[PDB]
């Protein structure tokens, strides 16, 4: 549940599709 | 459920199609 | 359901439609 993350990209949390950035 | 992210991009919690970003 | 984000840049929460942002 809860995640906490605070990071600075792109991020997901689960699913499908992958995301893509750059 | 819940998530408490807050971090700095482009984020998902998920599902089909995977964002994009640059 | 409920998320509790607070984050600061582009986010979904989940469907088809990957965002973009730059």
């Amino acid at each position: 549940p809860l995640v906490n993350i605070y990071n600075c990209s792109g991020v997901q949390v689960g699913d499908n599709n992958y995301l893509t950035m750059q």
